[PDB]
DNA sequence: TTGAGGCATTAACATTTGTTAACGACGATA
DNA sequence: TATCGTCGTTAACAAATGTTAATGCCTCAA
């Protein structure tokens, strides 16, 4: 992306150099209250939350370039306690102090509008996801998540659309769709397989019937069409 | 609150005058995508979405002052096809075309930071809502919505906490929690009534065991503590 | 006073999902 | 080689939830 590159050159120009993170490494966490402005430049991360009981919840993934806020810009208080775990092998991200961000965006308006637009992307994303997950229950939740991962990490292959993700354990899918037990998600997956919707090959997932997921995730497909059209046309 | 008043005067200085809307009246709609930037100054509204089969989905409410984006500020494209129905008797809102917002914000930076902060409140809200509703299924979703309504529209009474909403039918809660049929909502509400959690009196809902809802909506309570701390202190 | 329609409560069945357990395939270690 | 853990299936049983129908309470219009 161009806006992302200009943003990079701006940050670096203002003495803000990137940091490197490895897999299983947290950029910020839900226990230390350090309000940051993460500009995930390269890599893949997952935003997670752990309850008092210890239950994990995968709220979303982030694939650079994108912006993640852990604190408000005016009050400089916390927007919510979450972790951002690196799940790719390596990732490069620009950690910015919450106070300096205001000084940086005040100076340049283009980059300001870039951050604003990434924010809108977050909003619309969350609304669509909430819709498609809420209506059709857990089957619809799984289907929606598969749609997201297929548009973001999917590549056409002889047998279908291969989702290029190193770790996609049943536990992870459950964490992304509010399912606590791997057996249940394994059952839903078994149904989808039997309906000739997906295949489990090479420890990976191959999506062969995209329309089936489109039915259970209308607002998500619509969203990718209205906000990530470059990512949407690669499969249409 | 106050930043919204300064924002009001700002809008009334650039020739952007408020428009009035009555109950059930829509400001923008899904089928006629004109990209606006609604600044709900006063009143209560609800953001809804209708599938192709007619299924309704209540994504959330909006009690002024707040900001709603129907289109992106850069691309000027729709962020998603949603409707905004007024559910209060009367509501005052400033309608702004999306192309004007970029200049109007470029002119003043404090109000830019206001809209930005409100958008961050939207983000945190959606994330917390997604986590709680998702973790404990439909019971937890009902508890979450009830907590939200209790913080935003609740007022302490000797009978508990009165949710000052005229129209809060079983079907409306269902739409707010992804439940299609009113009978199921009635069933859950009956369980809570038996559990000494709430009571249905004077055509309104009264909350007596806030903690019970806090258990099923931890991230939402956290959100009210972090994003709307006054609304949170009003009940603690 | 009557009748229609909408909303709430409940019951009864079907479908889905939660929860635990057993079995087998796989990798890794010694 | 054997042994231990982890993950994917499947089964069996319980709880939740989807779905429909019946009933009663209320308002409203004639
Ligand atoms: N950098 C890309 C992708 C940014 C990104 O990661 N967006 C989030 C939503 S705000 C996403 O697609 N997440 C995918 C997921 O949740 O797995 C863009 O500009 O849209
Ligand atoms: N103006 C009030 C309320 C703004 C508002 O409506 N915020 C949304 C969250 S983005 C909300 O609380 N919605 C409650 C609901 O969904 O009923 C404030 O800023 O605290």
């Amino acid at each position: 992306n161009a806006q992302a590159e200009e943003f990079k050159k701006y940050l670096e120009t203002n003495g803000i150099k990137p940091k490197q993170f490895h897999k299983k490494e947290l950029i910020f966490n839900q226990w230390d209250p350090q309000e940051y402005c993460i500009f995930l430049y390269d890599g893949i991360t997952k935003l997670t939350s752990i309850s008092e009981n210890g239950t994990i919840m995968n709220l979303q993934y982030y694939k650079g370039a994108f912006v993640i806020m852990s604190g408000f810009i005016d009050t400089e208080t916390s927007v919510g306690y979450y972790n951002l775990e690196v799940i790719s092998e390596q990732a490069t991200a620009y950690v910015i102090k919450i106070n300096e961000l205001k000084e940086l965006l005040s100076k340049n308006l283009t980059h300001f509008f870039y951050v604003f637009q990434t924010l809108q992307k977050q909003v619309s994303y969350s609304l669509a996801k909430f819709n498609d997950f809420s209506i059709n229950g857990k089957l619809g939740s799984i289907c929606g998540q598969l749609l997201i991962l297929t548009y973001v990490y999917g590549k056409e292959t002889p047998d279908g659309i291969k989702i290029t993700l190193d770790n996609l354990t049943m536990q992870e899918l459950g964490y992304s769709s509010g399912i606590a037990h791997s057996s249940a998600v394994s059952r839903i997956i078994s149904k989808l397989k039997q309906e000739k919707v997906i295949v489990y090959k090479n420890s990976c997932f191959y999506v062969q019937n995209l329309d089936y997921l489109k039915r259970y995730a209308p607002k998500l497909d619509e969203w990718f069409y209205l906000a990530c059209p470059a990512t949407w046309g690669k499969l249409n």
